[PDB]
């Protein structure tokens, strides 16, 4: 097997902030879809990460895995900025997510601001080179180059975009509390997400 670093992905809790979907429910899907992904596909480590240590979704999801009884050798929660985890935080991952936007742009504060700061306009150059557009519920691989300060200084060697379904109404696509499709269009992210993760390491 490769190095663990390299089978780990660090992901944020996807459409919970800018994009006001309940964490209740955020934490209920996040647990079935890793619990799902890690039913399929062996050596693989996933790591929910979030910048507080009073983090809400931090909280329920540790409770909601701990009763779903998931392998905490290969899920668990972490706090820390997902942009210096080798740096600040000791924990080396080679792959992170990006709660992104539809446009693939940078900058629009949150998880998204903070990954294109760190990795530079690399970054913004390889996604180009990928794709030009994601629709909620999907997510795609960009692999990230070895002259990027993120690469250097923590390791990270691809970043997955992935667009979450919207309940603010202030953003695109606004879903207006239809939790039946939001719900369904976060666990496709989350499956796609993972699944991208997996075809990288595999
Ligand atoms: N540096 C960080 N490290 C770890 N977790 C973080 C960090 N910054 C934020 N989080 C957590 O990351 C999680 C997701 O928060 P969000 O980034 O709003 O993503 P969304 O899917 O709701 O909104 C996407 C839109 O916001 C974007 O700007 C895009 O431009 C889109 O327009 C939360 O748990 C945060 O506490």
């Amino acid at each position: 097997l490769s190095d663990i670093s390299s089978r780990t992905l660090a992901f944020p809790s996807i459409s919970t902030a800018d994009f006001q979907f309940d964490l209740d429910r955020a934490s209920d899907i996040i647990v079935d879809a890793v619990a799902d992904i890690l039913q399929k596909y062996d050596n693989i480590r996933l790591v929910l990460v979030d910048l507080s240590h009073k983090s809400r979704i931090l909280s329920l999801v540790k409770e909601k895995a701990a009763k779903k009884n998931i392998n905490s050798s290969r899920f668990f929660t972490f706090v820390g900025d997902i942009t210096q985890l080798q740096s600040k935080g000791g924990l080396r991952c080679n792959v992170i997510a990006n709660a992104a936007n539809w446009r693939l742009k940078p900058g629009g504060g949150g998880v998204n601001a903070a990954i294109y700061n760190a990795a530079g306009e690399d970054l913004q150059r390889a996604t180009k080179e990928c794709a030009d557009t994601l629709r909620p519920g999907s997510s795609v691989a960009v692999p990230l180059p070895s002259t990027s300060p993120l690469h250097q200084r923590e390791g990270v060697t691809h970043i997955i975009h992935v667009l979450g379904p919207n309940m603010n109404p202030m953003r695109p696509d606004c879903l207006k509390n239809d939790y039946t499709k939001g719900s369904k269009i976060l666990h496709e992210a989350y499956t796609s997400l993972f699944e991208n993760f997996v075809a990288i390491v595999q």
